């Protein structure tokens, strides 16, 4: 088998991609973030605390024939961004794109933090990271890339994430027209339970390529490009004006800069990340300082590939016994 559906920025500065995802029977479509970060499949439904709910489409299992209680287990998660919910858990029917899966494990939330009532366009999360992580208690889960997996023609999927557009999320095949040139693969270490990989360098702009190991994850569920604190002010330190404010969290430029480009290496490739992927706009509405797309990621613990690396690339998540990436560009 096979899936394949499109998954469409949240707003006009891509913070987020949201996937329509089929839910029980009848058919519950609910838009949910696909996240290679995290391993819970969890949504808004009809258990959600009402005050914590503000135009989410909620999944509503007593409407759906095919749930049932997973008694027992309950469900708790925190994000890197501060976020967090909790809740039950009830097996029911998912399709991605027209690839079903029976019996995956549905968390619906009782409470969710104030970030993502504040989001009326993300209607839960679909976690893609290896089920190690996934919280629920006291019986863990799998993910619903590991319950398909043996059934996909090839035990795989990509991501495929537009700039300021609609991208795709495959699974279970390598669309051969969707990227130029040929992918590159990369060793993948799963220990920490994450798509964690080693780039080979970076350059900035039209500069000489550094060759250098820099660790981190493929997280498609973190908006923006984490990397060491030298790397982060080699970047800015060739924008005018360019400087890191404690007041607004991270690195800022004026808004009247051009940005160069930045280069990742993946074994001997290289991915391209235009500069205006880097601009993530006014700070606050109206104002000439702009948040960069390239931040520190100095106290996380570990680098993150968050979308703006991610959708200058095709993306391969390949789930086979050893576990890899690819990189194409495209």
């Amino acid at each position: 088998s096979t899936g394949s559906a499109t998954t469409t920025p949240i707003d006009s500065l891509d913070d987020a991609y949201i996937t329509p995802v089929q839910i029980g029977t009848p058919a519950q479509t609910l838009n949910l973030d696909f996240d290679t970060g995290s391993s819970d499949l969890w949504v808004f439904s009809s258990e959600t605390t009402a005050s914590e709910v503000d135009g989410q489409t909620i999944y509503t299992p007593s409407k759906s024939t095919t749930a049932k209680l997973l008694s027992g287990a309950t469900w708790s998660i925190s994000y890197g961004d501060g976020s967090s919910s909790s809740g039950d858990v009830y097996t029911d029917t998912v399709s991605v794109g027209g690839l079903t899966v029976t019996g995956q494990a549905v968390e619906s939330a009782k409470k969710v933090s104030s970030s993502f009532t504040e989001d009326s366009t993300i209607d839960g999360l679909l976690g893609l990271a290896f089920s190690t992580l996934n919280t629920v208690s006291p019986t863990q889960q799998k993910t619903f890339f590991d319950n398909a997996k043996a059934s996909l023609d090839s035990p795989v999927f990509t991501a495929d994430l537009g700039y300021h557009a609609p991208g795709t999320y495959n699974f279970g095949f390598i669309d051969t027209t969707a990227y130029t040139g040929s992918i590159t693969y990369t060793a993948v270490s799963t220990k920490q339970g994450f798509w964690e990989w080693t780039s080979t360098g970076y350059a900035v702009g039209s500069g000489t390529f550094k060759s250098t190991s820099i660790d981190g994850i493929a997280d498609t569920g973190t908006t923006l490009l984490y990397l060491p604190a030298t790397v982060v002010s080699a970047y800015w330190a060739q924008v005018s004006g360019a400087k890191s404010s404690s007041s607004v969290g991270g690195y800022v430029f004026p808004c009247s800069a051009t940005l160069p480009s930045f280069t990742f290496g993946v074994g001997s490739a290289r991915i391209v990340i235009p500069g205006d992927y880097i601009d993530f706009g006014p700070i606050s509405t109206g104002s000439s300082s702009c948040f960069g797309g390239i931040q520190s990621s100095a106290g996380i613990g570990i680098n993150i590939f968050g979308d703006v690396a991610l959708k200058a690339a095709f993306v391969v998540f390949n789930g086979a016994t050893t576990p890899t990436l690819g990189f194409a560009s495209k």
